[PDB]
């Protein structure tokens, strides 16, 4: 075969014992990982969230940094590979997907058999209640706390955060973003386009559910900023350092009060679980949250440019096998999380070229978009592989 230009997919099987069957036409660019596919049901309206099909609906399109991926090499060779994927869901549901491909020049003919079982009859999969877009519902007190955090960034008090002000705060916390990085962070959340991050835009950014970044990740990263010496406790001096560097001036008395308020077990330091509880005496709790929200805002702004991108980690147990893993915390209509993990085993008919076995692990970042009716899916994928 040659490198791919066009592909087709027959994806079929059952979810909770209900049969589905879709047939699909697409294209992509093997030089950059791009794919697009149109799928239509042959068996009327889908009875489950098509979001669980998104990873399943063609790594022959994925290049590596300096040449072909092994997937591509196996297509060009003709000998090819087989794919076995399992997904485990937090409700105990499981899905298995097996693929076959055939190649005719630049054309891939793919078939994927999907069997999934154990989905709660009223959960988000069986009720089509998974979405790309949701936000937190904030109370007035939560909005008031975000406004305190916003004020740490708004150094001149003019009611908006500039690149100068965001850079100042990030630098105070040991991060050195470039001006272009600061402009990208702002433009990603700057709804009115003025070049600054105002309080409504700040609130909206903090309330957004990001596809591949959840509360646990943000609170874990925030703890890391406080816990400067990485010993798993925030001490009084570490708390003082974060507060001072953010611009929140505190007396020795106040630092002591904040530690005592958080320090449930009485050892004079704040462990990760005590921190989690603070981030979920009212004036001490509000001061912790002012700093915590500010730290989380920096983490969220820092990470926006890959917000739409999910990482897979690939290794080779031997010269004819790749094992890939990722995790996906789907978002529900009501802005809750629905966690899954995936494990995919690729079996190659011929041994992979030696340089693939040398360059382990590989990390592959994927962006996906799904537009769906009851009968039709429009899918796009963007991919990038890193050593
Ligand atoms: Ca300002
Ligand atoms: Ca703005
Ligand atoms: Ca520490
Ligand atoms: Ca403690």
């Amino acid at each position: 075969a040659s490198l791919p230009a066009t592909h087709e997919l027959h994806i079929f099987g059952s979810i909770n014992g209900i049969d589905f069957d879709m047939v699909g036409q697409g294209t992509g660019n093997p030089n950059d990982g791009y794919e697009e596919l149109n799928l239509k049901s042959t068996m009327g309206d889908l009875q489950f969230s098509p979001w669980i099909l998104v990873p399943h609906i063609f790594h022959q399109y994925l290049p590596y940094p300096d040449g072909m991926s092994p997937f591509q090499a196996a297509m060009v060779d003709g000998s090819g590979y087989q794919v076995h994927r399992t997904m485990q869901f937090e409700d105990g549901a499981s899905l298995t997907v097996n693929y076959r491909y055939t190649y005719e020049g630049s054309h891939i003919k793919g078939e994927a058999q999907v069997e999934g079982t154990g989905f709660p009859a009223d959960g988000p999969v069986m009720t089509n209640s998974l979405t790309a877009e949701a936000h937190d519902q904030l109370t007035e007190e939560q909005i008031a706390e975000f406004k305190e955090a916003f004020s740490l960034f708004d150094k001149d008090g003019d009611g908006t955060i500039t690149t100068k002000e965001l850079g100042t705060v990030m630098r105070s916390l040991g991060q050195n973003p470039t001006e272009a990085e600061l402009r990208v962070m702002i433009i990603e959340v700057d709804a009115d386009g003025d070049g600054t991050l105002d309080f409504p835009e700040f609130l909206a950014m903090m309330a957004r559910k990001m596809k591949y970044r959840d509360t646990e990740e943000e609170i874990r990263e925030a703890f890391g900023v406080f816990d400067k010496d990485g010993n798993g406790y925030i001490g009084a001096a570490e708390l003082r350092h974060v507060m001072t560097n953010l611009g929140e001036k505190l007396t020795d008395e106040e630092v002591g009060e904040l530690i005592r308020e958080a320090d449930i077990d009485g050892d004079g330091q704040v462990n990760y679980e005590e921190f989690v509880q603070m981030m979920t005496g009212s004036s001490s709790r509000r001061k912790w949250n002012k700093a915590g929200h500010a730290v989380r805002a920096i983490g969220r702004l820092s990470s926006m440019y890959f917000a739409d991108w999910c990482v897979s980690k690939k290794t080779c147990p031997n010269d004819k096998t790749i094992v890939s893993t990722f995790k996906w915390a789907f978002i529900t209509d009501n802005g809750k999380r629905y966690r899954s993990t995936a494990r995919t085993t690729y079996t190659f008919a011929k041994p992979m070229a030696a340089n693939y076995l040398k360059n382990q692990p590989m990390y592959v970042f994927r962006k996906t978009e799904l537009k769906h009716s009851k009968t039709e899916l429009n899918f796009k994928e963007w991919q990038k592989a890193f050593t």
